[PDB]
């Protein structure tokens, strides 16, 4: 859900931004507010790299009392959970497409964060992999 | 999540559908298979009445191992949790729109199951009511 971000003071001023669970997400900001804003772009585009290399996305560490974090939207979170389950299911994209009865070009559209997908379509893909996706609130 | 269904033989032939948690969703079918399928529109059509009557939607009772059930899709499920949270907050539609910084015309689509709504918008509205919505995959 929420990825902790470590902010390091910069010797030339401002802050350098880094995530403990995602080494590829690096950026910086003038101020904590700006650094946090940039931190959300760094995390999501670092996710883009995992999606093309079909490598598992690390899950967030537990959050301490005084730590900043980035909460990924539900749309991103659902695709992240789907990608990890799909990579561990050991089936291909062609096979998954067959199971949902849809052409291969929306499997490509499914495992891409820049393409909008309806949450119900993500739910059906999880079901085809033997997984149930559900909601919790507070 | 999943609402338990009661299957009762019909004196007129066929089988009769009823939900333990939703007394208003009742219909029937010639066979168990058809009565279950017909039951899923009856539950969704009963939900529409809760949405326009602004009444809290009862949540499902626990499921035995050997229990029949109807599973609402994630899109409807998210809106059900949202309507219950909005009804218990005792604020108006104008106020919720103000807190998420969107016009009123997107609140009305939030509380309607026939209008598709993006999950990220449902997350934002829940947050404006002090609730955090998250996904579980099992």
């Amino acid at each position: 859900m929420r990825y902790p971000v470590t902010l390091t003071p910069a010797p030339e001023g401002g802050y350098m931004v880094s995530f403990v669970d995602i080494p590829e997400a690096l950026t910086q900001g003038e101020t904590v507010a700006e650094a946090m804003e940039a931190a959300k772009d760094a995390l999501l585009t670092a996710f883009d790299f995992y999606f093309e290399d079909n490598e598992l996305i690390p899950l967030p560490s537990p959050l301490n009392s005084h730590d900043h974090f980035i909460e990924v939207p539900l749309s991103v979170a659902s695709k992240v959970l789907l990608l990890n389950a799909f990579l561990q299911s050991e089936i291909t994209q062609q096979e998954l497409a067959r199971r949902i009865g849809k052409p291969k070009q929306e499997i490509t559209r499914l495992f891409n964060l820049h393409h909008a997908t309806k949450i119900d379509a993500v739910q059906l893909a999880a079901k085809a992999l033997g997984k149930e996706l559900s909601l919790v609130m507070v």
